[PDB]
């Protein structure tokens, strides 16, 4: 009964994903602390959303990121590097600059269904994938 491995270790992408949405959403609510109430409530969500999916569709380039400084690790890797790195993305990347660029442009999304769906998971369940 073959297992096929996971590409990276369970543990290891929950940190990577749990402080990179927690470190997009701080930047979010200091933004929100100037614009949020300029936004209504499903602006708002969608742009809870927004973090998630960034994170999505920047998680192959963080892989590449990520595995070039692993790799180069003399030492058996732990959680903690990983906790250090994801906190690195989600501190260093400024999205205050998307987020006026979405609503300057009036490119919020509209908020739906899945967009809802995938900001009720647990960051550490938000789906990535590898390939």
């Amino acid at each position: 009964h073959y297992v096929e491995p996971k590409f990276l270790n369970k543990a290891f992408e929950v940190a990577l994903k749990v402080q990179i949405i927690a470190g997009f959403d701080r930047g979010l609510v200091k933004w929100l602390r100037v614009h949020g109430r300029t936004l209504s409530t499903v602006q708002k969500k969608a742009l809870y959303f927004v973090n998630r999916r960034y994170m999505q569709t920047h998680w192959a380039n963080y892989m590449l990121w990520i595995n070039k400084k692993i790799d180069a690790l003399g030492r058996t890797p732990v959680v903690g590097d990983y906790t250090r790195l994801g906190a690195e993305i989600g501190r260093r990347i400024d999205m205050a600059y998307f987020y006026d660029f979405l609503k300057d442009k009036n490119m919020i999304p509209k908020y739906l269904p899945y967009m809802e769906e995938i900001n009720r998971m647990r960051p550490a369940d938000v789906p990535v994938k590898y390939m």
